[PDB]
């Protein structure tokens, strides 16, 4: 199920907030800046966002299996 971009921001501040991962690990797992994860779920980041939601969903596939 291709989920919205709403759905993969929803994911990550789960996994944050139970302490299942961290915005480093995240980065460093997905390739992308530790700031840019943050912006991306604040829906504050400026650029293609539908870049980093195909990024990060692949992160959230290997995680969540």
């Amino acid at each position: 199920g291709p989920m919205n971009i709403s759905d993969i921001r929803a994911g990550l501040r789960t996994l944050v907030e139970n302490e299942e991962t961290t915005f480093k690990q995240i980065a460093l797992e997905s390739g992308l800046s530790t700031g840019t994860i943050s912006s991306f779920i604040n829906d504050k980041y400026n650029g293609d966002n539908e870049r980093v939601s195909q990024t990060l969903q692949r992160w959230l596939e290997k995680y969540h299996a």
